[PDB]
């Protein structure tokens, strides 16, 4: 039976916070070219769709009583360059200096390392910026991954107090949370429950006062292939925390490894394509609709910024697919944007207020705990460079199971769109048949070292199928009857015309990939409105006569330029193009010489 999706745009219910804008990984490798590319892709999600990168072993990037911060500087600057924040896990031994957190002097030295690093980056980036960072305890303390460090129950508590006092001495404004683990039923997860008991009821190692600061509680709960399982586990743990530790009733809860399945490197066909992408949206929709639409759930992070390894370019839990092309001179690296990363761009279009929506089948109302669901949102405009918007994101997802031999007939009924100037709608659609670079790779015979032409075909499947803007019917109503696949994503974007055109593209740079190829990366931080069709990229060889690069419509703030001719040397400039064909100002031109 067909699915009926109803959306009322006249009816703003409550805030829709973009609580999912995080990723992470575990490693220098963090400063390799591969990683610089990877982080360009992560940062290129439009409208700050990914804000934080939770990174393990950051304090192995420090060496030794004075510290050399060079490698940490390198990594944090690299994040900054892509407008990304560190999920700053205070994790590492500083090249083997720290070995024992029941050695009182080491605990004092740790406190000073932390205040020293916090002050350094307050100085380098400003207090306002570093105050946004989620400083965090050592990852998964109950999984015994400290290599050479001795971390007992008591040691962990000492370590935490050193973290807390270290950050505090740099500035009270800095935020610290933990433990970043599962919180299984006692006697399991002793350090995790032990931290809560310590912060709630224990004694500060340094000051001797009762209890210790804990600005947020971070857990890890993964789905074992079930989307709804993640939320169910979180509610059990959050309830236990609230009831056993009542001081933490309003303490924000993060699930900063909220993945469908544990084991990032385990190859899974469904991780390659829109199956994973659609499921990620489904997980988020379940959290918005079945929880936030109450415990203080504040952040959800898919831990998928890892780089993939041969022979699994697409099938690992990664935002990009890496190809190490070893038969060129020199060898080089190529990354492809996987649908999961593309989906984060679609999620980024969701605006600040949630709209009433209802999914039904044969008269039965279906909540987000079902294969078809929706998130609808609206934007209240501010200035002359802004206007009313609505974004509706519909998912069809059976979690990790793809169903290529199925169609899902949907009827979307949108109403209550208020009157506005030049109202248009734009649909963007994503599925495995049309938008899977893995799908194109398989169709090509899964070449180990794809040719330049093979990469172009693969990259042509990265973006969603976009339909040209169409004027909205009067009365603020629209009915669409798409044949969705399983998995699939469909965003309907409804935009009124802002009085002024888009802002300027900034931070444009040209990075070499290989002979005849480069990556153009830029920022959309000053473009303003989200009603963007694409970014017009222009190339000039002949002094300064500029020619647009024909390509699929894309709002991704990054583009690999690989022209058949190999002619890449010259100058480049980029601008935003809105749904009414109006351009924003061009970026400054950027030269490039091979
Ligand atoms: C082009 O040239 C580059 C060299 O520049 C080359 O890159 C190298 O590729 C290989 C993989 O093909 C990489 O080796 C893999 O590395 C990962 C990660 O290693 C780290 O972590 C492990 C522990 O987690 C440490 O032991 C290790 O020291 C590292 O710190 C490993 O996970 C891989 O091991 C698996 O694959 C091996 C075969 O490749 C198996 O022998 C091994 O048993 C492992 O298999 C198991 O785990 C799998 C997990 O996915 C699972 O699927 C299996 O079923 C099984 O359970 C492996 O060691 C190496 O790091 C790359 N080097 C660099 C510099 O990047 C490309 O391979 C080359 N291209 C071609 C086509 O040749
Ligand atoms: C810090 O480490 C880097 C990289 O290993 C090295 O180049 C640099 O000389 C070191 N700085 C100091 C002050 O020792
Ligand atoms: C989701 O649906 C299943 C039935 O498939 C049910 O057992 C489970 O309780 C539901 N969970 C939530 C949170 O709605
Ligand atoms: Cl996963």
């Amino acid at each position: 039976a067909p699915h009926l999706v109803q959306v009322d745009a006249a009816r703003a219910l409550w805030p829709l916070r973009r609580f999912w804008r995080s990723t992470g990984f575990c490693p220098p490798y963090v400063l390799s070219w591969d990683q610089q590319l990877n982080l360009a892709y992560v940062g290129a999600v439009p409208h700050r769709g990914i804000k934080q990168v939770r990174t393990h072993w950051l304090l192995e990037l420090v060496t030794t009583l004075s510290y050399n911060f060079t490698h940490l500087d390198g990594y944090l600057d690299l994040l900054r360059e892509n407008q990304l924040l560190p999920g700053f896990e205070l994790m590492g031994s500083a090249s083997g200096h720290f070995t024992d957190f029941e050695d009182k002097q080491q605990v004092f030295e740790w406190k000073d390392l932390v205040s020293s690093l916090a002050r350094r980056y307050i100085g380098r980036y400003g207090l306002a910026h570093v105050s946004k960072w989620n400083f965090e305890t050592w990852n998964e303390p109950d999984h015994h991954d400290f290599d050479n460090v001795s971390m007992t129950m008591q040691g962990f508590l000492n370590y935490y107090d050193a973290c807390s006092e270290g950050l505090r001495a740099a500035s009270p404004a800095l935020r610290l949370g933990g433990p970043g683990d599962s919180f299984h039923t006692p006697p399991r997860s002793p350090l995790s429950w032990g931290l809560l008991r310590h912060c709630h009821d224990g004694t500060n190692f340094f000051t001797g006062e009762a209890g210790v600061r804990l600005d947020y509680i971070s857990l890890h709960r993964k789905g074992a292939r079930s989307s709804i399982s993640i939320l169910e586990q979180e509610k059990v743990v959050a309830q236990q925390i609230r009831q056993l530790f009542p001081k933490f009733a309003d303490t924000p809860i993060y699930n900063d490894e909220a993945d469908p399945l544990v084991g990032w490197s385990l190859p899974q066909p469904w991780r390659a394509d829109v199956t994973y992408a659609a499921m990620v949206v489904k997980v988020i929709a379940q959290h918005q609709n079945l929880l936030l639409a109450a415990f203080p759930y504040a952040l959800l992070s898919n831990d998928n910024a890892f780089l993939s390894y041969h022979p699994h370019p697409f099938a690992q839990r990664t935002l990009t697919a890496r190809f190490q092309v070893n038969n060129t001179r020199p060898p080089h690296v190529q990354l492809l944007r996987k649908p999961v990363l593309t989906a984060m761009g679609l999620l980024a279009l969701l605006d600040e207020e949630q709209l009433w929506a209802e999914v039904s089948q044969a008269g039965t109302v279906l909540d987000s705990n079902h294969t078809v669901g929706v998130l609808a949102s609206a934007h209240r405009p501010q200035g002359p460079a802004d206007a009313w918007r609505a974004a509706v994101l519909i998912y069809a997802s059976d979690d990790t199971r793809a169903h290529p031999n199925r169609s899902v007939a949907v009827t979307l009924r949108l109403r209550g769109v208020p009157p506005g100037p030049g109202l248009v709608y734009v649909t963007r659609y994503l599925d495995n048949g049309l938008c899977s670079p893995d799908g194109e790779w398989r169709r090509l015979g899964r070449p180990v070292f794809p040719t330049a032409e093979q990469f172009r075909r693969m990259r042509a499947a990265e973006d969603p199928v976009a339909a040209a803007p169409r004027p909205l019917p009067a009365g603020g109503r629209l009915t669409l009857r798409p044949a969705l696949r399983l998995p699939s994503l469909l965003l309907v974007h409804v935009c009124a015309r802002p009085e002024k055109p888009p802002g300027q593209v900034t931070r444009l740079r040209a990075l070499p990939l290989t002979q005849g190829q480069l990556v153009l990366v830029w920022s959309d931080e000053h473009v303003g409105s989200k009603c963007l069709w694409t970014y017009e990229i222009q190339f000039s060889q002949d002094g300064k006569a500029y020619t647009p690069v024909s390509r699929k419509p894309s709002t991704f703030n990054l583009f690999v330029f690989s022209p058949d001719t190999g002619a890449v040397s010259g100058s480049y400039r980029v601008r935003a193009l809105d749904y009414w064909a109006r351009p924003g100002p061009f970026s400054d031109p950027v030269p490039y010489l091979e």
